[PDB]
């Protein structure tokens, strides 16, 4: 479906690390990225969604319009500046980072209360599955 509203919480989640090596993240911060919960909020009206992930010591927080493009700093991450763009591929929605890594961005499928969320960088992917909350 489309609706991906909710408080989605982590059940699996397959190379981080390689995703997180891809995108040059300290490997200080990594050992903490492992450990911590990380708990997904997403708030969709229309094209506009509000996006933020959160641990116990980090915010990741992004707002966008679904067929615009904004310009991305990815300040807590990988502190990159890139030129995002999120659409639908049918069901499947998009997200292309344009910038220095290639390949980079993630696609989510919502099917239920679940939601599978792939995440690329180069030649990395990384793969999660949250549980609707
Ligand atoms: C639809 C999902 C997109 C998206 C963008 C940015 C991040 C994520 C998902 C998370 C939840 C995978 C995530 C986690 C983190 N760290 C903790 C807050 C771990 C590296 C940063 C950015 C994003």
């Amino acid at each position: 479906t489309r609706d991906a509203n909710g408080t989605w919480e982590m059940e699996s989640n397959e190379n981080f690390e390689g995703w997180m090596k891809a995108l040059d993240i300290d490997f200080a911060l990594r050992k903490i990225a492992v450990r911590l919960t990380l708990t997904l909020v997403i708030d969709q009206d229309g094209d506009n969604f509000k996006v933020k992930c959160t641990s116990t010591f980090a915010n990741y927080d992004v707002d966008f319009t679904v067929g615009v493009e904004f310009d991305e700093y990815t300040k807590s991450l990988d502190n990159r500046h890139v030129k995002a763009l999120v659409t639908w591929e049918g069901d499947v929605l998009v997200c292309v980072q344009k910038g220095e890594k290639e390949n980079r961005g993630w696609k989510k499928w919502i099917e239920g209360d679940k939601l599978y969320l792939e995440l690329t960088c180069g030649d990395q992917v990384c793969r999660q599955v949250f549980k609707k909350k």
